[PDB]
């Protein structure tokens, strides 16, 4: 159950970034990962 | 004097946060908010 992005005219998987992706609302149809989490939903929890 | 989003099709005044907001440079015609700093402006000063 691994996600990659591709773009909307070709088919090539790529990893999730923040370079493709955009923050929204949540909605009821919205996929609740609990593992590999990628990087842009990674809440940082990194303190000193 | 709280202020709060509303679409641009239909009343309905929700919070003000970072999903419906963008950031821009300042004007003569912004308001000076000094208290109730809706969350996109609120200056991060929490260190250990």
């Amino acid at each position: 159950d691994e996600w990659s992005y591709t773009g909307s005219s070709f088919y090539a998987p790529e990893p999730i970034t923040s370079l493709n992706t955009k923050y929204v609302a949540p909605q009821v149809t919205y996929q609740n990962i609990s593992t590999n989490l990628p990087p842009p939903l990674l809440g940082n929890s990194t303190g000193i």
